[PDB]
């Protein structure tokens, strides 16, 4: 059966959340960045809302609560939109939203073609390790714990403790089908090397992100509030390089 904190897991999802997109229209750059970006602002919400019902999350510090929602928040984006690209279309369009889903030609069409290549690595990758909702599950609450400050978090302590934890979480998910030590013990570096070589995938993300929104005016791209704060607060210093992300292999 399914361990508890598991099934705690899935009962804590978002639901199903749209872009507000008007397919009426033609795509244009400006159209779909904007619905892009009106959609990233509700899943951040989201976001908020589901870290407020993750088991030990709210008992971190206020501010390590929101420095790691900071940090987090394109991993945490692009994880599930590699995860219901998987579920929805076997992995073969960009399942943004159930209103703003892009094949293949559409993405070809965007504008932004090797972004949209760039983020479909994750989804083929799904495909190909055939990740499991429980393996999932546990690897999006690492993502939220994958970045410290390099000074670390006031709640150090508790932090660790709460990472750790999910890391065992992960480990007994694996071990629903993965039988075998062998192949459970490979399963853990496949899964966790996906994570780690994250770092690399997201930074692309967030130059791109940054370099839209210093140029939103002209392009005619509207960033909403939350959004608009999330990359003032931090993407700056995470381009830098000046946090500490936490890989689980050298
Ligand atoms: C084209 C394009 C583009 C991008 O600027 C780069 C990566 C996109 C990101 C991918 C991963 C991603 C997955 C989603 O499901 C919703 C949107 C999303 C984005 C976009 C985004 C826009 C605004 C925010 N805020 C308000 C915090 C969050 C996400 C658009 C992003 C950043």
């Amino acid at each position: 059966l399914i361990p508890p904190l598991i099934n705690l897991l899935m009962s804590i999802e978002p639901d199903v959340i749209y872009a507000g997109h008007d397919n009426t229209k033609p795509d244009t750059s400006s159209s779909l960045l904007t619905s892009l970006n009106q959609l990233g602002e509700r899943q951040l919400l989201s976001v908020v809302k589901w870290s407020k019902s993750l088991p030990g999350f709210r008992n971190l510090h206020i501010d390590d609560q929101i420095t790691l929602i900071q940090y987090s928040w394109m991993s945490l984006m692009v994880f599930g939109l590699g995860w219901r690209s998987y579920k929805h279309v076997s992995g073969q369009m960009l399942y943004f939203a159930p209103d703003l889903i892009l094949n293949e030609q559409r993405m070809k069409e965007s504008s932004f073609y090797s972004l949209c290549l760039t983020m479909w690595q994750i989804p083929q990758e799904f495909v190909k390790l055939q990740v499991s909702q429980e393996e999932f599950l546990c690897m999006k609450v690492l993502l939220l714990l994958n970045t410290i400050p390099l000074e670390g978090l006031r709640s150090q302590t508790q932090f660790e403790e709460m990472r750790s934890s999910y890391i065992r979480e992960l480990i007994k998910a694996i071990g629903l089908r993965q039988k075998g030590v062998v192949s459970s013990s490979q399963r853990f570096y496949q899964l966790t090397k996906l994570l780690d070589n994250l770092h690399d995938l997201v930074k692309q993300l967030h130059l791109y992100c940054l370099n839209t929104f210093i140029q939103s005016r002209a392009l005619s791209v509207e960033f909403p509030e939350m959004m608009s704060e999330v990359i003032a607060a931090q993407l700056p210093k995470i381009l830098a390089g000046m946090v500490k992300p936490l890989l689980f292999h050298k």
